[PDB]
C-alpha cells in the first residue's frame, strides 16, 4: 500500500485504525416485564387499559413465543456440560450460519432462562423499575420494566370507582405508548424469528431509561457505560419467554475484544485533481484492510469504529480487482479517474499541517510571499509547506504554515487519457454500445476484406494458367 | 425455475411465499385536534404556550391547508355533488397517477368530511383523548386528541396568577414536544402537499397513545390489532383541514387482500461457491416472482411482508436479462458468479436438517466418523447428509445429522472462466476499457493486413508486366 | 434543454425550483444547562441518580472536551495584520476542507464562549427551562435546559428519608431517558469530534422542549418557526464546554438565501413509454442543474427543498455523458431507453390539465367520445387533450380534460438506444461482446494465414518464372 505516491494523485489516508476480533464473549440475563405492577388495591372499577394490553401484546408477542417453544421442544443438546452435540435441527427448516448459531445459543441458555422464569411470580409483585434476581444469594440477573417509575409517579394511591375512567385513562396513556413501541420492533417476517438479533436500537426500545442503569449493573469491566451505550457492541437474543407473565428474557453479549496483529484499516478520501485537462477524483474504495501484502475493500456498516479502532463482528470484505491493487500499491498508470464537478469542499484537505490542493481548478493565492501559485500540468494536485507559502490566502479562509514536507517526492507522473472512465452504469452501459458498434464495423469490413483476397487468389490462378502454357510453348521449342 | 439445480451452486431457496393484492379497501374516518381542551378556570394571566402553539401548528398546516382550499374549490365546487366523473383535474398541475388517485379520493370524502366537520365546535370542547363522534342515530367517526391525558394529569383546578408563570411553563413544554414531533411530518416540498399519503410511522406521531385503540374499533375485522399496528398495511389521507379549530380529519384505509394463484414470491440465498480455483456466489435477484412461465425480479422493498404472504399495493418488478432467465430456469453454464471474500457465515447454511457448505474454502471437520470432508473441484459445493457425515464439527457448532438428501443428480457441471464476472460498476468500467484496448488493437491489425493487400496487388501487377515483355520475347523469336 | 421533445418519449417535468446560495450566517449562542437544577430540600440521603448521570454524561463528553480545548490551545487566531489569517493549522492532523472552516469559526467565537462561560456558576443555579444570559445589561445568549420542566412537576417539595426511594426513581428516571438519547448523537468514530455538525436531528434532542421557543427567541427573520423547524436551515456546532458544571455552548447558524440567476433545479420523472415491441423508460436524471447553455446532475440529496426554491451548503453536481447531453437537448436518438415492468402507477401523468400516457400498455378508454384509444408504433406515448378525449377512464379513474393540446410536433428511435442499467445485465453484455471480439480476433489470424499462403503462391511465380527465363535465356543462338 503506496501511501506516499497514491498522495499525488489526491488520495488522502484520512485515518489509520487497528482491527479488532472477539477472544471471548462476556454475558448477563435479563427479564423484560411487559405488564408493570400496581400497588394500588383496586376496588369498584375494571381497568380496561390492561384486559387489551395484556391481549395485544400477547397477540404480538405470539410468533416468538411458538417457536421458541417448537425449538426447545425439538434442541435435545444430548449432554452439552461440558462440550455436546445438538441433535435434530431438521426442526429449523431452512436457516442461516448466524440463525443456526443462535438456535445453538439458545439450548445452551436454556438452564439460566429457566432459573429465571422459574420465580417470574416473584419478580412480577416486585415493584421496581430496575430490580435484581435472586436465588440462594446469587443473582442469576436482572429484570426491568420500562414504565414502572411512571406508573408509580401517576396512580392513585387506592383506585375507587370514583377514580375509574380518569385511572384507566392514564394508565391506557402509558400503556399503549409502549404497545406502540413494541409495534415496531416486533413485526414478524420469517420463519424462526426467536433466532433474530435484538440489536442496541431493539433493546433501547425494550428498557427504556431503564437501559443505562442495567449496562452499568450486567456488565462489569475498564468499558465505561457512556461508550458502552454509544457504541454498538452489546446485542441480544431472546432467549426465554412467558407469555401469561408477559416476561421474556434475554441474552445480553459485550465482547471482549482484541487487537488483529500487523492489519490496519485506512480509510481513503480523494481530492479533485487535473490530468488531460479534466477535473476527476481517484476511483478507489473508501477505506481498505491492509495486511501485510493483501489489500481489500472494507466498507465497516454494522461495524463499530472508534477513533483507533474498527470491531467486525462480522467480515464484509469485497475483492480487489488487478489494476486496483496495482493502483494502490504504486503503478499509478493503473488507477482510474473520473470527471467530478469539483467543490471548494472536494479540492483540497489538509495533512499534519500541509496543503495537499488541486491549485488549478482553484485559486490558490499566497500571502507572503504574495504570488497566484499556478499549477503545472505534470502535476496533478498540488503540494504547500513552508517553502511555497509561509501564508496562503484561499477565499476568505487564511493561515500560516510552519510545517515542512519531507521531499520524498521526485517528479513526474504520466496518465492517459485512457486512465478516465465513466464510473456511471448508464455512462457504461453507453460506452459499451459504442464498442459494440465499433465493433460491428471491423465485423463488415472482414467480410469485405475477405472478398479482396477471394478475388487475389483467383488472379493469381489465372497467372498460374498463363504460366503453365508459356512454359510449355518452350518445351515444343526442341531444336 | 428449477431450484434443484441452482442448488448446487450455492443458491438456497429460503422462502417460498404466496402473493396477495388488493381488491378494495375498509375506510375509517379520524379527526385529530391537534388542541387539547382546558376545562379549568383562569384568573388573570396569559397562557402564552398556548399562543405560540396555536401559532406554530397553524402556519405550519398552512401549506396543507391552502392546497386543500384550492383542490376542492376547482374541482367539485358547492355543487350537489358526485358521484361519477371529477372536473378540472388541471388544478392539480403536473400530477403523478398516485396523486390523481388522491384527488378523485379527497373529492369523494368532501361530504363525510364536512359532516364530521360541522361538529367542530362539540368536538373541541369536549375533553377526551380518545372521542367517539356521532349524528343523531349516525356513526360519523372518531375524534382523538394526541396530549389530552398527559395535560389532564397537570392542570390545576385553578391558575392564579402568581402560579401562572409557573403551570404556562410545563403545559409549554409538553405543547412544545408533541410540536417538534409535528416539524418531523410536515414539510412541505412537493406542488400538492395535501395529497401526500400519510405513512404508519406519521400516524404514529399524530395519534400518539390513542392509535392501538383508534386501530381496534375503526375495522371491524379477522386480522388482530397486533398485527395491523405492527405491520404496514395501515395508510392514511388528509381529507378536511380547519386551522381555526385545529382539527384535520383524516381518512384511514385498510386494504381487504386476496391470494394472488400460481403465484409465489421466492427468496434466494447465496452460500459461496468454488470454482476454477475461486470463491465466488453466484450473481442473481434475491427475491423473484414465479407465475407460470414467468419469473421477474420481485425486491418488495416497501410493501409488507409475512412469513407466508407479500402484500404489494406498489408492483415494482425487475425484468430479467436472457441469460440471467436460462440460469435460473436450469441451464448452469449461463450463470453468472464473481469473486467475494467468504466467512463463516456465508460459507454455509442448513436445509432441512441437511448441510450445504463451501467444504473448500471451510473446514467441514466431520466428528463422527472422524474425517476432514473434502471437496473436488468438480463439486462447487458439498451436500453433507447422514451419509457423509452423522455428526458434524464447524467450528463452534457440534451437530448430527440424520436424513439423507434426494438423488437429482449427478455431479457433472462444469463451469468457465468466463462465467467469473465483475459486479462492482469500478471494475466492470475497468474491464470494458480493457476490451476497448483489445478492439484498437484488432484494428491497427486488420489496418496493416489491408497495407500488405495493397503490396500484393502491387507485385502481381509487376508480376503481370514481366509476364507480358516475356511473352513478347517469345514472339520476338521468329525463325 | 427541449423538454417538449423529452415529453414524446414519456419525459416528465414534474417540478421547475429556483436555487438559493449561502451569503452568511445568522449566528446565535445556546448553552445546555445538562444537569437540572433541584430546589427541594435534600434531608439524610444521597441521590444517587445525579452522581451516576454526573459521571456518565462527563465520559460521554471526554472526546469533545479533549478536542475542544486541544484545538484551543494550539489554534490561536489572532491575526496581526490584517485579515482572518490563522496559525498552527498541524492540530488537526489529517482533515478535511469542511472541518479546517469548522474550525476557524470555532476559533473566532473563543471570546464569547469564555464570556458566556463565566456565567456559568449563575446559571446551574438558576431553575428555568428557557433562560436569557446576560452581561453589563447584554444578551450573550439563552440558557436552556430539556428537562427542567419535567422534573419541577414530579419532584416532591421536601426530599425527606420515607421519600427517597420513590424519589430518586422518579429522578433517575428522567435523568437516564435524557441520557440515552444523549448517545444516540454523541460518538466519536473520528479525529476531532468538536467539529463534527449537529443535526436539527440533533437538536431536538439536544433541547428537548426548549428548541420551539428558543428558536423564535434568536432569530430576527421572515422565515417562521414552522418553516425554521421542519426543515434543514439549523445548524449548530460546539463552540465551548464545561464539564465540571456540565454546560456546553452552542452556535447556532441560519443561512441566509440569495438567488442564483439564470440557474434552475427541474425535476424530470419518466412514465413509461412503448418502443420496439417493449416497454422501456427513458434513462435520464431524475434532477439537473440548467443555466443558460449548461446542464448538470443535480440531486440535491442533503438540501432543503421548497416547492419553488432549492439550497444546498456546497455542490452535489456531476458530470453529464455526452450522449445524455444530446439526449437532454432534443437529439432523441441519443437517448437511452430500458425494459420495465411497468405499473397503472407509472404508465401516465397529468400535466397541465392533458393527459402523456402509454396507451399501448395500459388501456387508455375513452368515455366520450365512446372508443377505445389505441397508439400507434410510431409514437413511444400518447397525448390526451380534450379534443381527443373530453370525459377519459383509467382503470378505476373517471375524469375530464378540457385542456387543448398546443400540438407544436415525428421521431425515428432505433431498437439500439434499448440498454441495461443494472450493473449485472451490463456485465453479462460486456462479456457478449468480448466473446464477439474473440471471433474478429479469430478471423484476424485466420486471414493472417491466407496471407502468407498466397505469399506462398506469389514466390512460385518469381521462381516458375526464373525457370522459363533460363530457357529463353540458353535459347539465344
Ligand atoms: C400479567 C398479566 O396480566 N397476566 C394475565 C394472566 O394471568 C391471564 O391468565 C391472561 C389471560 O387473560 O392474561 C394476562
Ligand atoms: C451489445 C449487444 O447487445 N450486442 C449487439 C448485437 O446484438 C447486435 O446484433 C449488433 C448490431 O450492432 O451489435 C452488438
Ligand atoms: C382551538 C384554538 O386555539 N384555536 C384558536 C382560534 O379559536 C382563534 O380564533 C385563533 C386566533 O388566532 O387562535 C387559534
Ligand atoms: C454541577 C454538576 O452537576 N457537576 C458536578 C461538579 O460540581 C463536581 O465538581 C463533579 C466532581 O466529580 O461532579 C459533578
Amino acid at each position: 500500500l503506496d501511501l506516499a505516491a497514491l498522495m499525488q494523485i489526491g488520495v488522502i489516508p484520512t485515518n489509520v485504525r487497528q482491527l479488532m476480533y472477539y477472544t471471548e464473549a462476556s454475558s448477563a440475563f435479563i427479564v423484560v416485564k411487559l405488564m408493570p405492577t400496581i400497588d394500588s388495591p383496586i376496588s369498584g372499577c375494571n381497568i380496561t387499559s390492561i384486559s387489551s394490553y395484556n391481549a395485544t401484546v400477547t397477540k404480538l408477542l405470539q410468533p416468538i413465543g411458538e417457536n421458541l417453544e417448537t425449538i426447545r421442544n425439538q434442541l435435545i443438546p444430548t449432554r452439552r456440560r461440558f462440550a455436546g452435540v445438538v441433535i435434530g435441527l431438521a426442526a429449523l427448516g431452512v436457516a442461516t450460519a448466524a440463525q443456526v448459531t443462535a438456535a445453538v445459543a439458545l439450548v445452551k441458555a436454556n438452564e439460566n432462562a429457566a432459573a429465571i422464569l422459574n420465580l417470574k411470580n416473584a419478580i412480577q409483585k416486585t415493584n421496581a423499575a430496575v430490580a435484581d434476581v435472586v436465588q440462594a444469594t446469587q443473582s442469576l440477573g436482572t429484570a426491568v420494566q420500562a414504565v414502572q417509575d411512571h406508573i408509580n409517579s401517576v396512580v392513585s394511591p387506592a383506585i375507587t370507582a370514583a377514580n375509574c375512567k380518569a385511572q384507566d385513562a392514564i394508565i391506557g396513556s402509558i400503556l399503549n405508548l409502549y404497545l406502540t413501541e413494541l409495534t415496531t420492533i416486533f413485526h414478524n417476517q420469517i420463519t424462526n424469528p426467536a433466532l433474530s438479533p435484538i440489536t442496541i436500537q431493539a433493546l433501547r426500545i425494550l428498557l427504556g431509561s431503564t437501559l443505562p442503569t442495567v449496562v452499568e449493573k450486567s456488565f462489569n469491566t475498564q468499558i465505561s457505560a457512556a461508550e458502552l451505550l454509544s457504541s454498538g457492541l452489546l446485542t441480544g437474543q431472546i432467549v426465554g419467554l412467558d407469555l401469561t407473565y408477559m416476561q421474556m428474557v434475554i441474552k445480553i453479549e459485550l465482547p471482549t475484544l482484541t487487537v488483529q496483529p500487523a492489519t490496519q484499516i485506512i480509510d481513503l478520501a480523494t481530492i479533485s485533481a487535473f490530468i488531460n485537462n479534466q477535473e476527476v477524483m481517484a476511483q478507489l474504495p473508501t477505506r481498505v484492510m491492509v495486511t501485510g501484502s493483501l489489500i481489500q475493500a472494507y466498507p465497516a456498516s454494522q461495524c463499530t469504529i472508534t477513533p483507533n479502532t474498527v470491531y467486525c463482528r462480522y467480515n464484509d470484505a469485497q475483492v480487489l480487482s488487478d489494476d486496483t491493487m496495482a493502483c494502490l500499491q504504486g503503478n499509478l498508470t493503473r488507477c482510474t479517474f473520473s470527471p467530478v464537478v469539483g467543490s471548494f469542499l472536494t479540492r483540497f484537505v489538509l495533512f499534519d499541517g500541509i496543503v495537499y490542493a488541486n491549485c488549478r481548478s482553484m485559486l490558490c493565492k499566497c500571502m507572503q510571499p504574495a504570488a497566484v501559485i499556478l499549477q503545472p500540468s505534470s502535476s496533478p494536485v498540488t503540494v504547500i509547506d513552508m517553502y511555497k507559502c509561509v501564508s496562503l490566502q484561499l477565499d476568505n479562509l487564511r493561515f500560516t504554515i510552519t510545517q515542512l514536507a519531507n521531499v520524498t517526492y521526485n517528479s513526474t507522473i504520466k496518465l492517459e487519457s485512457s486512465q478516465i472512465l465513466p464510473i456511471d452504469p448508464l455512462d457504461i452501459s453507453q460506452n459499451l454500445a459504442a464498442v459494440n458498434k465499433s465493433l460491428s464495423d471491423a465485423l463488415q469490413h472482414l467480410a469485405q476484406s475477405d472478398t479482396y483476397l477471394s478475388a487475389i487468389e483467383d488472379k493469381i490462378e489465372e497467372i498460374l494458367s498463363k504460366i503453365y502454357h508459356i512454359e510449355n510453348e518452350i518445351a515444343r521449342i526442341k531444336k
